[PDB]
């Protein structure tokens, strides 16, 4: 593999699209690699991690309980509700909804949670409260995936998303139990976690949330490290490429390979 930056560049050349990437030490916030780190990319389903950070903040304040059962109706459901469509009769707890959103990318679960935090405007307000002045959510699932060229709606930057994830996971804004819960949801991702593990060398930790949207949009927010440790946050977004999903996946994996082969920097 090339050095990480050279691999990132190669991925742009091959995809004809923009890549944005940060590699950051989880414990300290040291930025190791940055590419288009201040440029905007659609969050797609990666927003669901920040969403459940906002839910957890409400739990910590005594304004929410992960146990609380939410009952909902079939007419509430949007496209791709693998977990939530199973629970029309019995409902789902707030914690189950976050598990479904983060680990299954259940869109209706995400919208049910978004309602509880004041919708897209409420989530954006929460982001501002934790000092992210850049990331914004404007729409609900599934319109937030539109990825229109030049549209600032529903975007983050690699730098802001990495800093925000670090704040949620480590900064004691959330309680110890809540930090542990958010981490565990990412560890438990079923959409990409097992696939990623199948290609990672033995000894490498992964926790993640992935996303995909229109116009080639694709992304991952992850924790990665050797010695079975979540050493670094890695955030990679792709936009405005006509490439197949398989090719987008393989380019992201190629960037991962470059990081793994050149880890000590
Ligand atoms: O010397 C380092 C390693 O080099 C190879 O490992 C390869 C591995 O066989 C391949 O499957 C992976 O693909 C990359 C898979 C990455 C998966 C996605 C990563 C995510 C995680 C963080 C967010 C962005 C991308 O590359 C590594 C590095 O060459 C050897 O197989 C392995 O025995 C050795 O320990
Ligand atoms: C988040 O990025 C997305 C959310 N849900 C979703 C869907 O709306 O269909 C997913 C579909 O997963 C598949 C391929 O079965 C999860 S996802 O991460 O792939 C994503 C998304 O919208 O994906 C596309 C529909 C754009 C492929």
């Amino acid at each position: 593999s090339p050095q990480p930056l050279e691999q990132i560049k190669l991925s742009e050349s091959q995809l004809s699209g923009r890549v944005g990437m940060i590699e950051m030490d989880l414990a300290s916030g040291r930025t190791l690699t940055a590419w288009r780190a201040d440029e905007r990319f659609p969050m797609m389903s990666t927003f669901k991690v920040v969403l459940c950070g906002a839910v957890l903040a409400r739990v910590d304040a005594g304004d929410e309980q992960l146990e609380r059962k939410i009952h909902y109706r079939q007419q509430d459901l949007v496209d791709y509700s693998p977990v939530s469509e199973k629970h029309l009769a019995d409902g789902m707890t707030v914690g189950e909804l976050c598990a479904a959103a983060i680990t299954m990318s259940d869109n209706s679960a995400a919208n049910l949670l978004l309602a509880t935090v004041g919708g897209p405007a409420g989530l954006t307000a929460f982001l501002r409260q934790i000092g992210d002045n850049v990331t914004r959510l404007d729409r609900w699932e599934t319109e937030l995936n539109e990825a229109l060229p030049g549209d600032a709606r529903d975007t983050t930057t690699p730098a802001s998303m990495a800093a925000t994830l670090r704040k949620l996971l480590t900064s004691q804004r959330l309680s110890a139990r809540s930090q542990r819960q958010l981490l565990q949801w990412m560890v438990d991702d079923r959409v990409a976690g097992p696939l990623i593990r199948s290609v990672l060398p033995a000894g490498w930790f992964i926790a993640d949330k992935t996303g995909a949207g229109e116009r080639g949009a694709r992304g991952i927010v992850a924790l990665l490290g050797p010695n079975n440790k979540a050493e670094r946050i890695v955030v990679i977004y792709l936009r405005d490429t006509p490439a197949s999903m398989a090719e987008r996946n393989q380019q992201i994996a190629g960037i991962g390979a470059a990081l793994i082969e050149h880890w000590q920097r």
